């Protein structure tokens, strides 16, 4: 949630640090990269050794480390810290521009309103195939890897119409980051449950889910999953209260033989069974079971 100055809020600024300060309490970039320090260092007139100086600068609080080598995080004047989940992420864009990730499940959903509280933990991200993750980044962000084609980032994202209808902003209703829309949120999770952490969270508000997504979006993003990803995605739609769109998703899958498929976490509570699906939900009717009690 917050990047903390280690010197608490009120800092001593060194003489020779001032005007390095004063222009990063200016302007406030989201992030400073070494090269935007190492400029500002130089416009000072100060001669320090960039590396020497940001350790300094770290050590009396004004720098905070960021995961993505090379990107630091300015504790404004008067501020013991940043309020921002996604700063990791954003190190990441201040250094690779087509870092191309987007915000996914839990992070998604919450944006799009979908869950009763706030997630935390490490952010979730979709990132197409061909793309690494930074090594700083493993302990900040869970990676969930469907292949979707990464030219298609219209399909991923919300329909800007969607925004509209839903009074969410066009450009910052993720706090400016990219995030996946609802259908491929409902694809995701339906894809791959186990990626999903606040089931219980987002299970009371399916209805709301479903009513947002486009069919054919739906079906563009399933194209090429397995099976069972149709069966769950179908059996949401269901859920979310609309059997009938559910079972034409599902008629329009690619192969015809339709094993049982399982809708869970972690197979081992209770269960239900869903022959339009061929489903068996360990999974959302059994948490609307503990929640309702
Ligand atoms: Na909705």
């Amino acid at each position: 949630a917050m990047v903390v100055s280690p010197a608490g809020a009120d800092r001593r600024i060194p003489t020779w640090a001032s005007r390095v300060v004063s222009g990063l309490a200016r302007d406030r970039p989201v992030v400073v990269t070494k090269e935007d320090l190492t400029q500002r260092l130089t416009e000072a007139g100060c001669g320090r050794d960039p590396d020497s100086a940001i350790r300094e600068l770290r050590r009396i609080g004004w720098l905070v480390q960021l995961p993505v080598k090379g990107t630091w995080a300015f504790i404004p004047p008067g501020e013991a810290a940043i309020s921002d989940p996604y700063l990791p992420l954003r190190s990441w864009l201040a250094r690779d521009q087509n870092a191309g990730f987007m915000l996914a499940g839990a992070s998604a959903a919450w944006h799009l309103g979908y869950l009763d509280r706030q997630p935390d933990g490490r952010i979730p991200i979709w990132l197409p195939p061909a793309k690494r993750l930074p090594d700083g980044l493993a302990s900040y962000v869970s990676v969930v890897r469907i292949p979707w084609n990464a030219a298609d980032t219209a399909l991923l994202a919300p329909r800007p119409a969607l925004l509209v209808r839903r009074r969410l902003d066009l450009v910052a209703w993720a706090t400016g980051l990219p995030a996946l829309g609802p259908e491929a949120l409902l694809v995701q999770i339906a894809t791959r449950p186990a990626s999903f952490g606040p089931w219980a969270d987002l299970v009371p508000h399916l209805d709301d889910l479903v009513a947002d997504c486009s069919d054919e979006r739906l079906e563009r993003l399933l194209s090429g999953r397995p099976t069972s990803a149709w069966q769950r995605a179908s059996y949401l739609l269901d859920s979310g209260g609309e059997p009938a769109r559910g079972q034409a998703l599902l008629a329009k899958r690619h192969t015809e033989v339709m094993p049982v498929t399982r809708f869970t976490t972690a197979h081992s509570g209770e269960s239900v069974w869903a022959p339009e699906y061929q489903l068996v939900d360990e999974l959302v009717v059994p948490l609307l079971r503990v929640i309702g009690k």
